[PDB]
């Protein structure tokens, strides 16, 4: 049981929670770390910043088997722009694209078992949809949905059959939340779509299977970078109005990921399942309702 | 305290109810079966000759271990719902407390409050019938027996269940697309089921902080199945094991699996949902034909 | 073209809005009336207390073909109870069950192409869904989902080829609106699935389409008697839609009359939204 | 009433059917022509080769009042690449980016009522999603998802009150078609959940609606390009399955489409309404139970 967590930048988000709840069954972990922070991340998990972080309970912390510098978008070496190649934290690097990290974790550990893509994306998230430029609309799209296509693509080859794939969604996608620019939006609908017909390929051609998990509101790190402010907004929404008014960790979403990752889900697949407290389901507030 | 599962819709071993039966006793789950009195009789007959000793085995050094079997009709609410016919049937009178309200006190006298309930039945003396022929009996009696019986044991087991409790119902992609042959009301039930789902789960998860969601299962050839008007298990089987994703036969254990993660607290941030167990099944859109090679 | 329109009681709710748009395209009315109001509507209806309501224009009025008694809870007058016997609204009246309605309009005006299910009822509405009893439940979906099938089995030969029929529902089928208690959520969520499976039986057996209307709120006397929480409805509406104006029971009636046309004779089984678009909304707009 | 239709290269698709139920009701008719195909267009229009099927009814013939180089590739005219500057068939036409034909409207006919996004493209639809680049999906996604965005940005202010907007989509964005490959599937999720969200934005701004209709198949040119051939077998599992057996005519969809961008509609905005004979409610073919 070895997993690729891709899209780890800190212990704040919900890959932190994923691969927490994953090393709780004895999962072999390994993070793709984007390489902005990633000389960051390995300096504090080196000084012992996460340890606290690390705790399950008495007698298991995580275990962490490797941690990788990664972007998701790029898919070969080829496809690395001038303007990366001149960035200074890419540049000690290496092996970052997804062909090239799909390499490296299968000549290193051999083949694997989960995929989880926990990573997300957009220049003009700030900007409402009608407003977000062309650029802007389709690095959305790049960076959170043709990411995991891709991922699928490089890793279905270093994956053994029965395994599974993970991505997490936000349920604006489907209703219209203000505020969740940029075509974001737009990336999740068609990664919730994507999901399906990849569902279909793997599942026929790899018995692979592919699930997304349409999360509820988490202050992560690129949460709190919407613009008190939006997520702040939605997570006292969701505690005040969701049918389960218990505050969402983390490591909720980490626990149905975990399970969806696992062979006891083996007959679920191409599904987007809702980890949000039941938030999603009602209609209207609930103020007045005596 | 302790995880115990009331399932309410056992009749054998061929069903969805067994197979959550035993894969929440794989887990070490203790579990309540609630039999329909027509086939209470025959049943444990047969759990005593042995007869189910096989399909217990969950591996070589497991076993599955039921704790209680009670006459349970989710067609009556309380004794006084209990009509005269039914008085008069035999399979009946030797039996006591198997009304909604019966059962439930019955359960919390000899156990205490429970941590788990399944709701895993459905009837519909119309099912043959299309919908456009089936009679308002016909109809009303879909919903009571398959959708408002959700509903009833809800609001008689939710005093007798701990905080943090969870409930599963199972429900079928006929309610969301057309499936002829799903006959006599039966596709409105699973519909309403659906729908009751998100309700319930509004008002059981603020007032009790219970959870309820209910699994929508691709085909398996129960007792029931078998039932309904080639015959029409048969076709959605093959169908299903030719079209979907992926291609293996769906076991009863399938749906069982995912019904105990729903039930366990590894699910506590999902309710009122459906969570389709069904192979992807319900995905596709048309036939693989032309396409695949 | 004619059309029944099935919960017609008075001017202010959903059935009079299709029945005025219908008239504005030359489709002849035969309103479907409740026995409990019907007299009361004939009344008000002699003395000219609707004559406001039915002009359209100023060179149009509402042309009614023909007003009848209706009660949806009876299929046969085999199934009318003793109850029913002992009220004086239904003794005077007759042939008020769908078999007898069916049947009463086929003799008297031929065979006609639209139909609309414009009601509902329940009698614990005013009960959350966790305590309505199960009485109560089944008189909902009896009367406001089963309904629409015995209406659809009944007019189905007296209706011509490339007929069409309407029901209206309510959000509440697909997400939770609490107040909607009694099952009349589980009632709509049912005639929303029901609609698609009558649309394949219709469609390959009579070339008969059908299609559900799913209305935002309207101050109808049935939504009275459910802050009150039709009032609540409206201003969360109003205040959240994408669309800023009042929903008038004539934008039902204008969609209504287009799904009961061969104009939408591509569209079957379906669930429209005629709401303002608020069904397309998560979270309140506040802040943002 | 004035009416802007994207996408009309032909009389064979759902673009000249909706002009033409709309010139049923009087509607005038610009069509926005992507220009590779625009002489050859101008050509056959201007030798009578279209008169038949300009052919409304005994008394009535479509009046068009337009017909204007278009290509939803181009925002404004800076973003038009070299390559395109001097093809042939680009470097004596105009005014074809969204901004310029808008404000080319605009000036010659005042402002309008209502505007059909009637278009897709995509460069890689003969592979699956699976094996689609990144450069083929984004393509999907900028040709056949953000133009709609970006014509409803550049169009607003142009727009009359009580203006109505539809876009095309098909069903292969909320279940699996194999065959429409090359990010189509992503494109057409995009564009129904965007539809929701400029629904928001233009209803509350501008009291604009915005809908699209799920288009059952039709044997378009663009359809007939994709592939039994992919379109021959959707259109006799249709014709064999759909609820309504009865051949699906583009005037099906022009007459829904004219419904939907009138008055007689204004309380419906933000939805995806299908228009495909009920196909879409049905779960597993039928012929076991007939
Ligand atoms: N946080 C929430 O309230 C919430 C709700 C719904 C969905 N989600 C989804 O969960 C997933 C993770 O978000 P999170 O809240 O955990 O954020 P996060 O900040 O913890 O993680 C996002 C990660 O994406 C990485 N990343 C950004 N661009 C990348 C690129 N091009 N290549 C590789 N990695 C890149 C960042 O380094 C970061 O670690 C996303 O798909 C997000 O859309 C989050
Ligand atoms: N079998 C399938 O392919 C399939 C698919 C989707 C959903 N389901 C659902 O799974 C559930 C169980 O069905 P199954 O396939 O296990 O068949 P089954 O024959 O094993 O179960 C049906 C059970 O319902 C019980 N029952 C019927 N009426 C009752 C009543 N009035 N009171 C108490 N018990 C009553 C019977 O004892 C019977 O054992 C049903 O809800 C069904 O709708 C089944
Ligand atoms: N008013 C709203 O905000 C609203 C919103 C969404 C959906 N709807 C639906 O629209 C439909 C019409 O409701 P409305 O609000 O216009 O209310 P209404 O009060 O005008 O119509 C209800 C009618 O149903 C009739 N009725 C009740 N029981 C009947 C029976 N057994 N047989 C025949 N008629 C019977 C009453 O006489 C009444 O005239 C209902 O289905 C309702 O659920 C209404
Ligand atoms: N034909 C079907 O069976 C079907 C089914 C569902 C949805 N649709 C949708 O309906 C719409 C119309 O498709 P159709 O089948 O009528 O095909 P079509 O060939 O008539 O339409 C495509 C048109 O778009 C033009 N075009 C392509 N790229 C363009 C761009 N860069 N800028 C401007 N114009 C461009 C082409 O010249 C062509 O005329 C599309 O969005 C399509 O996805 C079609
Ligand atoms: O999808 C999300 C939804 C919510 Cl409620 C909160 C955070 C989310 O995650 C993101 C949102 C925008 C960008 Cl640009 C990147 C990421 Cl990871
Ligand atoms: O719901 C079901 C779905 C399938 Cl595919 C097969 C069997 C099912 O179960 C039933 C069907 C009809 C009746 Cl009357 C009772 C039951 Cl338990
Ligand atoms: O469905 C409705 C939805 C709304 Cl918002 C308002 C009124 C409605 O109509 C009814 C509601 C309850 C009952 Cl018992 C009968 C009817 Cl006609
Ligand atoms: O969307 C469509 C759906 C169908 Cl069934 C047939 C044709 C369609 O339209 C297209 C499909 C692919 C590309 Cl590249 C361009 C267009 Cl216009
Ligand atoms: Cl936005
Ligand atoms: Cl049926
Ligand atoms: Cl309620
Ligand atoms: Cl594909």
């Amino acid at each position: 049981d070895i997993c690729f967590i891709a899209g780890i930048g800190d212990t704040n988000g919900y890959g932190w929670g994923i691969a927490k709840e994953l090393s709780k069954r004895n999962v072999k972990i390994i993070f793709g770390i984007w390489p902005p922070v990633y000389n960051i991340f390995m300096k504090n998990y080196k000084n012992g910043k996460f340890d606290n972080d690390m705790i399950i309970d008495k007698d298991k912390k995580m275990n962490i088997l490797d941690m990788l510098p990664f972007d998701a978008s790029f898919d070969t070496a080829n496809d690395i722009d001038e303007e990366t190649k001149n960035n200074k934290r890419y540049n000690m690097l290496q092996n970052y694209t997804i062909e090239d990290v799909a390499n490296l974790i299968h000549q290193k550990y051999g083949k694997i078992n989960m995929l989880v893509h926990s990573l997300a994306n957009a220049k003009e998230v700030q900007k409402d949809l009608l407003n977000t430029s062309r650029k802007g609309y389709l690095d959305a799209l790049s960076k959170s949905s043709y990411s995991l296509i891709s991922l699928c693509k490089y890793f279905v080859n270093i994956m053994k059959p029965q395994s599974s794939i993970i991505s997490l969604t936000y349920h604006a996608s489907q209703k219209v939340v203000p505020g969740y620019g940029g075509g974001m939006s737009s990336a999740k609908a068609a990664l919730e779509s994507d999901t399906r017909v990849l569902a279909y390929h793997l599942g026929r051609n790899y018995n692979i299977r592919i699930n997304t998990i349409s999360a509820g509101p988490l202050k992560s790190r690129a949460a709190t970078a919407i613009n008190y402010t939006f997520i702040d907004y939605a997570i006292e929404y969701s505690e005040k109005y969701a049918p389960l008014r218990q505050k969402l960790l983390s490591t909720d979403i980490g626990s149905v990921a975990s399970f969806l990752l696992s062979r006891e889900s083996r007959a679920i697949t191409g599904q987007t399942i809702y980890v949000d407290n039941g938030l999603n389901i009602m209609f209207l507030p609930d103020d007045i309702y005596r």
